[PDB]
Formats: structure tokens, sequence, C-alpha cells
């Protein structure tokens, strides 16, 4: 351009063509050790024509609904996407601008613990006052902190404070105000206090809403004078306020003792379980995908024929999950699409018990350094000091007056091992509370069958058994709690993805949410719409269980959750390219030979096969079929209670609000898969070439205890054959050697990223010794007492009794522990009294078996998928599964390998036509 | 004194680069990514970067 600009290489020719050829050869040859390319400048220049219109064209267009039909299960919206000539719409830029009111219900705690007197001890009381009538039979217990240096024997100095009582003056926040507590004379100190007469005396979690603008939780205060046994000696005064009906305990629940201790013991109070009710990852289950009854609609006006056809056997939202996880790492939190992957804390799931950081003995000392707590030794209180005589080596002269404290011993202190305190609190709060309901018991005020197990206060008022999980539970083994490894780990308050998603809405259950939801259906997920007038209808879910995710998985419909949609607009971004260039573009995309073609990323027909609780085996029969281009198999097992009805507008049997492992990638039951077999004909096994070490089945895992010949890989119970197949599928190289593949560690759904082999040893019970003191079965009684837990005697006088609830106050006496049998050390049990428990966990993996001759990837259209023996011949393959028996009805999420592809034909203006074809499992009915 | 640089009805508010707006005062949307940043500003930043 400008010679002035070409001089400075701002618009010049370019480094390749202004540098002398010999210099270019030099800087290319000597470019690995002495760089010179950074010293010469070349500028990339914009096309400056035929890239943007001068015409006034909106850069971002909002489409507000034509026609709504607000209903009580969904929220339909219909738009008229008018794309003029010279315009071009990429539907990847089309998203729903949704705002409304969200109610997350009473079952929503965005925070562990409480906000009301958190530092208060759990069993403390807020300076009680129990009376039948004012001035009648009265019981009161509390601290009297305020002082007013009274001159006793008269009311002159006490009545002055009494007249001030009728306000905020007692001021429970303020105390004595003196740091050295030894300087007070007990006869000229004055005493004041402020007590509350109410039911449910507990300091922890106590809340009384204010009535005046300056504290003042009550309006009427009745003062009471403090005198000794005689009435003449005036000592102090007390403020008493009625909180009988003005007091409440939000976010806290009373943990009463067993019924035998209901009286004479108020137990402790505990904060409710923390529950996060934010939206789901990537706004999953917020648009009605794959539901024929409430399917979306996209079509032109001239031909009002829908082009989006949805199938109940496809999974659009899991497809988007897999697509996004392959496109980027899942640890990136993109707050726009609510892109926060559901992740469990590994320190909670794969429990690596290690005790605690044992350091020097740690003590909490007196606030001052002088005290007589447990006043052993000489009293040292009425002593007298005489000065020393060096010559006589004895006392010589008395000290006239010596006000001395002079206590005995070191600083009074109480020893706490906070390193183990954190460990126990962590275990009980994270791993113990999230135990299955079969390892819990009521609290002597709660009763089962009076409320659904899927409710909030059911989970809150059921204390887990305290010996199934504790600090001695596999004290040195990195071992997930086998009583809980079948529990969805993503239903946890440590779900950082869910925590972030629930924190994006706010800190209350009354949310005026404003969200943007993308279109995930693969045919129009990123379709480029040409010119024409199209109508684009969709319906938004209003099911509280589906749209919202809980960290507890409780039934939100029974928990008052609801949502209201006010404005649902359709945003779009239009590139302002030149009408000449956009007209050329649309002319060349209206040509038949080159037209948009999209395949769903999952590429799987999704079939759910029910497996009841007791069943350990599953037989899958598929009738005669053409298996053309079928990619392979993929499968996990999903709990039935955690999976909605496929293609149902509203599921009433779905009383779960955690992580639907079907909808998202939150798979956690890839284990509990004993083996598998595939038989294309009635008896012809698929590998069927002596490939595997077990030729006629896919032995996924075998117990090492019964293992004798080997056939187990990677220091767990997985087999050689299965490990080989999985590594060959995921990484394509097993015949040149097994190795780690860090190129796929971002995927969040591959094998090595989340395959965790485990090994614990454990005592060998069913021996003359080794009595197995841990009882895993509760007594399923109303009383909050579990006497079967009283056999462990560990931390006897320093924790709550095992029969008592976990979070009750401590009582007992110090005693040698008896339960944890030493598996290490010099006094360990004999080698014949230990066992082996090789096990593996594999979350979010979705076992894959590729329909390839050698289990390795040679193209999306597999080796055997195009073989003219499955494609042309009809085969009726039979799958036989063997599973670990679970304790609830579970599906087996089976995924085949399909080419569910669509190519979009847009020959003229407002003519939109789509052809859907799925190679193994087509849906053409020839009508 | 009369030439808006976008000046072609580009932004949802053609006459200014509305960086953020009060969601309480909001009526028609124009707030993006679950905060008070605007659709136009979000588009501009994402396109630039």
């Amino acid at each position: 351009a400008t010679p002035r600009l070409q001089y400075f290489h701002i618009a010049g020719p370019g480094t390749r063509e202004y540098l002398s050829e010999d210099l270019q050869q030099f800087i290319s040859a000597t470019g690995s050790y002495f760089d010179l390319k950074n010293k010469f400048r070349q500028t990339v220049v914009a096309p400056t024509r035929n890239v943007t219109t001068e015409k006034a064209q909106r850069l971002q267009i909002r489409f507000y609904p034509i026609q709504t039909d607000d209903t009580s299960t969904g929220y339909r919206v219909r738009y008229n996407i008018n794309v003029g000539d010279g315009w071009v719409l990429d539907m990847g830029s089309t998203y729903f601008d949704i705002k409304g009111i969200l109610d997350r219900g009473p079952s929503f705690k965005p925070y562990c613990g409480t906000a009301y007197n958190p530092l208060a001890p759990k069993e403390s009381m807020f300076n009680n006052w129990s009376e039948t009538a004012p001035g009648q039979n009265v019981s009161a217990s509390g601290q009297l902190s305020n002082v007013y240096t009274n001159t006793s024997t008269t009311k002159d100095t006490t009545a002055a404070q009494v007249t001030k009582i009728s306000g905020v003056f007692p001021n429970p926040n303020q105390g004595p105000g003196i740091n050295p507590l030894r300087q007070v004379e007990n006869a000229n100190t004055g005493v004041l206090g402020r007590f509350a007469k109410s039911q449910y005396n507990y300091a922890y979690g106590a809340y009384v809403k204010p009535v005046a603008a300056d504290g003042s939780q009550s309006l009427t205060q009745t003062p009471y004078w403090i005198m000794n046994n005689a009435g003449t000696e005036y000592l102090g005064a007390v403020a008493v306020e009625d909180y009988t009906n003005s007091l409440s305990y939000p976010d806290t629940m009373i943990v009463p003792p067993p019924e035998d201790y209901d009286d004479y013991n108020i137990g402790t109070t505990r904060a409710l379980r923390p529950n996060y009710i934010g939206f789901r990852d990537n706004f999953i289950n917020l648009l009605y995908h794959d539901s024929g009854v409430c399917s979306g609609t996209l079509n032109s006006e001239r031909s009002g024929m829908n082009v989006v056809v949805e199938l109940p056997d496809r999974n659009t939202e899991l497809s988007y999950q897999y697509m996004l996880a392959d496109m980027m790492s899942r640890h990136h939190y993109f707050a726009l699409w609510n892109q926060a992957v559901d992740q469990y804390d590994p320190e909670v799931r794969v429990f690596s018990n290690d005790g605690y950081e044992e350091g020097a003995p740690s003590y909490a000392f007196n606030p001052e350094a002088v005290g007589a707590g447990e006043g052993y030794g000489p009293d040292l209180s009425q002593i007298k000091l005489y000065t020393n005589n060096t010559a006589a080596n004895d006392k010589n002269t008395a000290v006239t007056n010596a006000t001395t404290n002079f206590y005995f011993g070191t600083v009074p202190s109480y020893e706490i091992d906070i390193s183990a305190t954190q460990r126990r609190n962590f275990i009980m709060a994270n791993i113990a509370e999230y135990l299955p309901d079969r390892y819990k018991f009521s609290i002597s005020g709660f009763d089962a069958t009076s409320v659904a197990p899927t409710t909030y206060e059911y989970m809150n008022k059921r204390v887990p058994l305290t010996n199934v999980v504790d600090m001695f539970t596999n004290v040195g083994a990195r071992w997930s709690i086998d009583q809980m490894d079948n529990v969805n780990p993503f239903n946890h308050h440590r779900n950082w993805g869910l925590k972030y998603r629930s924190q994006l809405l706010g800190n209350s259950r009354y949310v005026n949410f404003h969200i943007q939801v993308p279109q995930k259906f693969f045919a129009i997920k990123n379709l480029l719409l040409l010119s024409g007038s199209y109508t684009y209808e969709w319906v938004l879910r209003k099911d509280p269980n589906m749209i919202l995710q809980s960290s507890l998985g409780n039934d939100l419909r029974a928990d008052g959750a609801s949502i209201i949609y006010n404005e649902v607009n359709l945003m779009a971004n239009f590139m302002p390219m030149d009408h000449n260039t956009s007209n050329q573009l649309e002319l060349m995309l209206r040509n038949a030979t080159n037209d948009q073609t999209f395949v769903d990323y999952l590429g799987a027909k999704n079939a759910l096969y029910s497996v009841p609780a007791g069943s350990t085996a599953l037989t899958i029969n598929i009738p005669a079929r053409t298996w053309e281009g079928m990619r392979g198999w993929s499968f996990t097992r999903i709990k039935a209670a955690e999976t909605p009805q496929l293609g149902a507008q509203y599921d009433v049997n779905f009383k779960y609000s955690g992580s639907i492992a079907y909808s998202d990638g939150g798979f956690y039951l890839s284990h509990t898969f004993r083996n598998m077999s595939i038989l294309f004909d009635t008896s012809i096994n698929w590998p069927g070439n002596d490939r595997l070490l077990t030729p006629n089945m896919f032995e996924i895992k075998r117990s090492v205890a019964l293992d004798t010949e080997g056939f187990t890989m990677s220091q767990c119970d997985i087999t050689k054959d299965w490990y080989l197949i999985q590594m060959a599928t995921n990484y394509n190289f097993v015949y040149n050697g097994y190795r780690f593949w860090p190129d796929r560690q971002y995927f969040h759904y591959d094998f090595l990223r989340n395959f965790d082999p485990m090994t614990r040893q454990g005592p060998n019970f069913a021996l003359p010794g080794l009595f197995d003191l841990v009882s895993y079965t509760p007594t399923t009684d109303n009383s909050g007492e579990q006497p079967s837990q009283e056999a462990v005697r560990n931390n006897s006088g320093f924790i709550a009794p095992r029969s008592w609830p976990v979070w009750s106050a401590h009582q007992g006496e110090s005693w040698p522990a008896n339960w944890p049998y030493p598996l290490c050390g010099q006094q360990a049990i004999q080698p014949g009294q230990v066992l082996s428990y090789k096990k593996f966990l594999c979350d979010n993996y979705l076992w894959t078996i590729p329909f390839s001759s050698d289990f390795m990837y040679m193209g999306e259209l597999t080796d055997l998928g195009q073989n003219p023996m499955y494609t042309n011949n009809s085969h009726s393959m039979v799958i036989n599964f063997e599973l670990d028996p679970m304790d609830d009805p579970t599906y087996v999420y089976m995924l085949y390998g399909v080419f569910d592809t669509v190519r979009v034909n847009q020959p003229e203006r407002n003519v939109l036509a789509m052809a859907y074809f799925r190679t193994p499992f087509a849906t053409g009915n020839a009508v």
C-alpha cells in the first residue's frame, strides 16, 4: 500500500519476499540455535473488501416467541427465524435466552455447617431460663458476663443498671471486659446477664429474628434481681426474654439421644446436610431432546414439514457431553453454557486412609498463662514472700503486701490432636454421611415409612452406622469403601462442578435466573441455515428433578422445587459478510453435490435393559439384522431410579435429582461387570478365532482369590483380555507394548485417566480368632440406638458412643482399642490370617468393544463393519452378561456403534429437507 | 460529531458499547453469560479474542 508503510513492513510484501534470498537461506539453516526470524517483521493484512457489507445489518438478532403455550410440565416456544437473502445463519450460534423465577425448595443448603453460632459447641445452650409462669418455679443456667462494679448492700448502683435492662443494654456480645481475671474483687464487681426462656435450648444453630433496628431480638424484657440467701446483699440483675415462639433453627437439626436417654439429655444439634440445587452440566435435561411426545420443530414456512426427527434410542445430551469432552478438557469452567463437569473429590471416593500427621502433642491453653486447672500440687495461694539474704542464704525481710497469683505446675491446658480431628471430621462428614440407606438408622424422633426415602429430611434424620466407615477402616490401604463404591460419587457436596453451578444462581432458593441454553441436537447443533423463512419451535422442561441437580439426589417435586419461565428469546449472531459473497456462498451450498452433513457424536443406538436387584446375569437377544457399518459395543449399568423414562414428557417414577448417568457422562458402575459374550448367530461367538485367553467370552474381571493361572492385569482383578481390548480400543497400540498415553488424559471419559486398581488385605475372619466386630446391619428400630456397634471400643472415652449417633457429644472412658487387627507392625496378625481384595474402580469410562478384527482403530467405519458377511447377511446376535448383584433395580446402558448421520438439502429459498440414516439401526418404515 | 463507528445497527444498542447493565432494570435480556455483562459486549470480546 503506502510506501511509508512498506518501508516499515506494516503493509509490505512479506519476510519471504523482501529479505535477500541468501539471508533467508541463512536464517532457515541457522534457525535451530541462533534465531533471526524474530528480528524481521511481516504484517498480516485484512482482506479489506468482499468481507463485510456497508449496508446497515444487525450483528446480533433476538427472536422473541411468536406463540408459547405455557404448560405445567414444559414450556413450548416457537420462533420465526427470518434469514434474508445475502444473510447466513449458523445455528451453532443460535441459543435460547431464558429468564424466569427458580425455587430450589427448603432442601437447599449452599454451605456445609451453619451460619448461626458456628463456633458454639454442638451441645451448648444459650443461657437457659425455664419457668412455668413469670416469677414462679424457674430453672436457669448460663454465664453472667457483664459487670458494673457495684457498691453492694444497696440498690443505688444495681437499680441504675436495672433501669437500663429494658433495652439492648445487657448486650450478650460483651463480656466482663477485663483481660486479667484475677484483679476483680468478688464483693465489688456487679453481675448482669440476658437469658432467653424458650423450648429447644441449643446454642449451635440458634436463630431469633430481630424486631428492632439495633439487635433487640425481643420487645418485652422482664428483669430479675440477683441477691444471696439473704435479701439485703444486692449482687446483680438478669434480663429474661421470651423466645418460645420467636425462635427457630434454620439449616440445623436436633440430633436427640436414644429414647432411653430422651429425658435428662438433650443430645446435640447438627447443621442439615449441605444440598446444592443448581442446574445441570451444560444445561442437561433443560431442552426436550430425543422425546417424540415433546419433540422440537424446525421447518420452513412454505413447506411446514418438520426436519428434526428425534429418536428415543439416541442420547443427544450424552452425545454433547462426549463431543465437548473430546473437544476440550472438562476442568475448564465455561460459566455461559453452565459448563462445569460433575467431579468427585478423589480423596473421598478412592479412600486412601493414612491416619494423620502425628506431630508434637498439641494443647489448648488457658487464655492467660496462669491458671490452676486441676489444681494438683501445693495450693500456693496463701503464701508469703520474704526477701533473700545472700550471706545468710535465708529469708531476711518480709514483703509488706504481695498480691500474687502464683499457681503450681506448667500452663493449664487440654490436649487436642487436631491432625486426627480433621481426619475424623473429614471421614464422617464426607464418606460416612453419603453411605447407602441400608447402613443408617433413625434418630429416635424420626421414623421410616412416614416419609419417602427420596426426601431431604429422610436423608437428614438417618445417622450412618459409625463402624462401617471410620479412621480404622483399612487404615493403610488406598481403598474405596466397598459399602459405598456403588453410590453415585457425583451426588456429593464436594462436587466442584455442581458447587460452581449452584453458586452461579445465588445463595438463596429464590432465584431470578437468567441463562443461555445451546441447541444440542446434532442435525441443528451447528447447521448453517441459508436464506429463507424458517419456524423453529422447541419446548423447555419444567420438571424440577430433570432440569435441576441436587448434591443429595432427593426428590425435588416432593421438596417444593419449581420453575417459572417468563422470557425465552432466541439469540443469533449473523456474520455481516458482503451480500455478493454471501449470495455466492448460498448459491454454492444450494448445489446438491456439496451440502451440510452432520453425524451425532455419540454414534450409538442407546438401549437400556432392566436388571433387577437379585439378578447377577443378563441375556440380550437382538433379532436378525444387517449390522452394516456397525462400529462396536459400549456399555455400563445405570440405576433405574437414576434414569428417566426414555422419550417421556414427564416421568412420575423418577424421584431423583442427582446426576443421571444416562444423560451426562457421570458413569460410576463400569465395575460390577463380571464378563460378557457376543454370539452373532445362535452359537457363533464374535471373536471366535481363539483370540482371547478365554475364547468364548469377554471375561471382564475375575477374583484373584479364585485366580490360579494368572489372567489378571494391572495389579487388580481385571483380566488380560479385557485390559488388552480396552487399551487397543482407546490407544490403538497394544501389540507394540502397553504404555501410558498422556495424549488423551484430557478426555475425561477414556480408560487410563480414571482406571484405579485397588488392594486391601484385611483380617481373615471365620477363624478361631478374628471375630469381625464391625456390624454392617442396623436394627431398623425407631430408637436412635445401635447396640451392635458397641464392639469396637476404639477412641472409647474421646468420641461419641458407637451405638449413639455419630455427631452426638462425646462420653465414655479411656480404654484400649480392640477392633483394628494389626495388619502391619511387629505385633501384626499371622500371614495365614490375612486376605487379598484386588479390585478396580473405573468411573466415566463406558467400556468399549470395537467391532474391529484386532480390536484396534483403523477408521470410524470399522474393519468388520464393511465386511460383506455381516452387512449383506442377516444375523441375530445374542449378548450374555454376568454382573455383580447390586441392591436396587439397575439398567444396563448398552451402546452400539452406529453412523446416525444426516445430510441437509437446501436447494432453494425456504426449502429445508433432511435425510436421516443410521447404518446398523435404521428407522425407515416405507409408508 | 455524527459518525458512530459501528453505526450500522450492528450492536443491539447501535449508539453505544454498553459494557454492562443492571439486571434488575433489565426487561428484554441483553445480559449475557449469567451476569450483568451485555450480549453485545460478550460478542465483541469473544470475537476479538
